[PDB]
């Protein structure tokens, strides 16, 4: 029951700052351009002890499924390969990943009826709020 109140279909409703915080990343242009255009879905599910995310776009498609607290391999949609983690810290999902001795993190949150994301690269915040599709 860890993460029922995220379980579900989000679809993007609204971004700050995401083009910082992809040059931040150090995302090229012509991906930045055309990520930043993108309203994905974000499904999340549960089996067990195994969570799901897929987002799903016109950009790209990714999916991960994980253990919390146990460090997986994932190709990010900019093509980054990083080591990922997530936790629960007090009903936040936090997701650090590491690549090239650098790391970003990215948190979600369940605020009213949204799901808020916020994705912080040293001092860039970006924050995407995604509502129930
Ligand atoms: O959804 C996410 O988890 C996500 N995280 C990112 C990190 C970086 Cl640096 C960039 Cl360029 C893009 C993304 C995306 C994304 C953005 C648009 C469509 C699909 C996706 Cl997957």
């Amino acid at each position: 029951h860890m993460c029922d109140a995220f379980v579900g279909t989000w679809k993007l409703v609204s971004s700050e700052n995401f083009d910082d915080y992809m040059k931040e990343v150090g995302v090229g242009f012509a991906t930045r351009k055309v990520a930043g255009m993108a309203k994905p879905n974000m499904i999340i599910s549960v089996n067990g002890d195994v969570i799901t995310i897929k987002s799903e776009s016109t950009f790209k498609n990714t999916e991960i499924s994980f253990i919390l607290g146990q460090e997986f391999d994932e190709v990010t949609a900019d093509d980054r390969k990083v080591k990922s983690t997530i936790t629960l810290d007090g009903g936040v999902l936090v997701h650090v990943q590491k690549w090239d001795g650098k790391s970003t993190t990215i948190k979600r949150k369940r605020e009213d009826d949204k799901l808020v994301v916020e994705c912080v690269m040293k001092g860039v915040t970006s924050t995407r709020v995604y509502e129930r599709a």
